[PDB]
């Protein structure tokens, strides 16, 4: 069951605009994490408001939703051991100015509000996010040919 | 109307297995072409049989369909001037042994039956393929920040 | 004589805006060619009008000049055997739609009017271009540590 | 203003000799920092002596000046929020043996005396360095097409 | 003398299977370390048991040896100042889940049992490993053209 | 068919210029299988047979010797290296991306299957060939 952990990764509108979709996918793909769902979407405010439900009511919330509807996003689900936490380490710290070289934000970003990508903060949050952005039918079950070389039996 | 041209690009099951999704996307993204639709899918045989309708009744057709259902694929639509023909030039010749270094198949492939990616062969094919794989609601309308720097006025 | 050939390479305002300066430099640097002059510049119209003198009078000319002053450019001189021709090959055809994958234009662009970079079309052209865009004191004389491994 | 902060980055003779000019530029360019000045130069000993003014008197000083005049350098000015501090971070520690993988020095260097690049250590030093290595006429202002995607709305805009 | 320090680096079977030989070499080559010995080998269990002598008796030991003989390895010797310590830092922590982005394991690995590469842990163990895996006749003496630009003399 | 092998060698200039990883990458990423590899300082006698001023350069530093396996690897290998003369080679090839002089063209590749078999047996012993099966075999090749 451990290798079956999943996380939700989203390239934010700035990531798409700046031509960083392939780079975000590369960090996960080259690591041995398995891509099990993927779509480009122009979500409406209602969907984004549920994604960010924990931030409702905060003064910056309306601006956040407006910004998140200003361009398309790329939604992904990745599967593998500890992918939630590893996913977060690969993105960098929330603030690019605190992120290290070698991370996505540390390599490509400057402002916290333009930090190109979102990753689930916990397995529980991942499960919520995955079900919000994808139907079960959109999640593609497959077995990697490199499984026995990425994981110990 | 020439900038509006679109083509259908699909990472085949071998491209997904070999971890080349990011590389295929990169070739288009870095060129200035605009990603307008994207999804991972496990298509059933009926959708693939329509995609490959012109090959129906060829002796290799059954094996092609079985192969194309042997892992997930990544479906994409790219937009920009001459994208059908340029997309094909970037993929390389159909046969990897005839493809030049610098092209996707020339860099990454050996066998014509394991040639990692599909690109529409013509504007007519592209229009058919786009509407076969995607509904209009899955196509994302957006304007790239770099438009005026990729295209002349 | 051969090894001292020089060409003029210029990242155009779209190349700079699209963050392709490092990539243009890499194609030459990794090839073993020697960078002997480099500067970012905002040329005035009078210089651009001399650079494009043969085009003066064409309907698109004023627009070309305004476009070429719309952002800074990166000016370079590269040195090495057959650098003019090899530089043009590495850039790809002038028209990106006719340029092959593996070339700068084949990899990165689409419209001939947004074709990110210029390289001299011949040694004759290079001599003219280098003299127009650089002063002799801006050319840096040096010997590469890999010279004996790049050249026989 | 915050977004207008600038730093001086210089590829040292070893960085040029080892073919690392493009890689140094890439780290800044891909990050959204704006290149506003750039030139290759073979500076006179006196310019370098002024650049390292506060190292005069040190036994290694003559040696440092001779080394820094041993090949051309590439001078740059980069602009963006926190560019001085982020620039240093991207370069890695001064000592390559203390620098982490992913930084320029950690990926490409071994010896502190051959550490390929210099970055201003502070805003004060950066302004001094920019003025020493470039004239105001060499600074080429511009606004990036990607500005609104690299930066959020700036605060206290008049 | 300090510039003459050497370490033993080995791409394990998973690193070879996953196509990561060029990437391991790149990390050392681009840093200015000097490659002085290199070979692909399918070692006998006897050689591996001596390599892993400190682990004899552990319950996983027989399984480790059978794993390490399940595909070829690539053996290397690198030379330069502090290469043992720097080499380990470039590989990352033993555990990929603790390794930082930018390191080999942090970029490409997930399971500690499939952590693609080995590096000597000390000058003492490096000297033992080098003489275990290579004869003196396989070590190539040469001087890099970039020596005076990598090192201050 | 898929068992075809070729001999690729990084010449002393390729090693000196830090291009070993890149030569390996071009073959590795293509799906070709590395079955033999070694760094060596061959003597004049091995070099004279191989080539039956050149011998001096070819002994001026170490080389990296390789055997790659896969369908059409001799011809595809040559294509990936580029034309013998770098000034005739296209961008995307190793010599077209990294070289200028024919006498400093960083790499050698067998020109035919017959030459490859001869070169492999000249530069490697049978015991140095490592046979294995790639986990990606069924995705690189059609059954």
């Amino acid at each position: 069951a451990k290798q079956q952990e999943r996380t939700y990764i989203m390239v934010k509108p700035d990531g798409v605009q700046r031509g960083l979709v392939s780079e975000v996918i590369r960090r996960f793909e080259q690591r041995g994490y398995k891509l099990v769902a993927l779509k480009m979407k122009s979500p409406d405010a209602t969907l984004l408001e549920e994604h960010y439900a924990d931030l409702k009511g905060k003064p910056f919330f309306p601006g956040l939703i407006s910004y998140m509807t200003s361009g398309p996003v790329v939604c992904m689900v990745w599967e593998g051991t500890d992918v939630v936490k590893q996913g977060r380490r690969m993105l960098g710290e929330t603030r690019p100015l605190e992120s290290n070289p070698g991370t996505l934000r540390g390599d490509f970003c400057i402002d916290v509000g333009r930090n190109i990508v979102h990753g689930s903060d916990s397995v529980e949050s991942a499960n919520k996010e995955i079900s919000l952005w994808f139907t079960p039918e959109e999640i593609c079950e497959w077995t990697s040919a490199q499984h026995k070389w990425v994981y110990e039996q």
